[PDB]
């Protein structure tokens, strides 16, 4: 219905704003674009994810719930932890930023998304 289309549009507006706030944070610059510089990334990481790809998926109407969105934020983080497992400072820096990206996204949603709004999104989606 029109009421349901309005609900998903509000979700997209919310998700674009959260993603923009993550993307302009200097700590998260490494997560803003997809990974020639890294020859072994394409074979190690089966499902690359980054914040520019997340924005594209919002605009393609691929997220109908905040859980769908957070699954892709979690994938950005989990990819980073798996590709950077060593004790070297370069690896530890990216792991710290990846965990901060995940923690920041969850904290923004916890503080700013009404749980009744997320519940409405789920109930529309489970009906489809």
């Amino acid at each position: 219905s029109m009421q349901e289309e309005d609900t998903f549009r509000e979700l997209r507006i919310f998700l674009r704003n959260v993603t923009h706030r993550l993307a302009i944070d200097k700590r998260f610059r490494v997560f803003t674009k997809p990974v020639d510089e890294v020859p072994d990334y394409v074979t190690v990481i089966k499902q690359p994810m980054d914040l520019s790809s997340v924005i594209s998926k919002i605009d393609l109407h691929k997220y109908l719930t905040v859980k769908d969105y957070l699954r892709d934020i979690d994938l950005i983080c989990s990819n980073a932890l798996e590709y950077n497992p060593d004790r070297d400072p370069g690896d530890r820096l990216i792991r710290h930023r990846a965990c901060a990206l995940r923690d920041t996204a969850y904290a923004i949603i916890k503080e700013e998304l009404d749980e009744d709004f997320e519940q409405l999104c789920e109930e529309i989606q489970e009906s489809r």
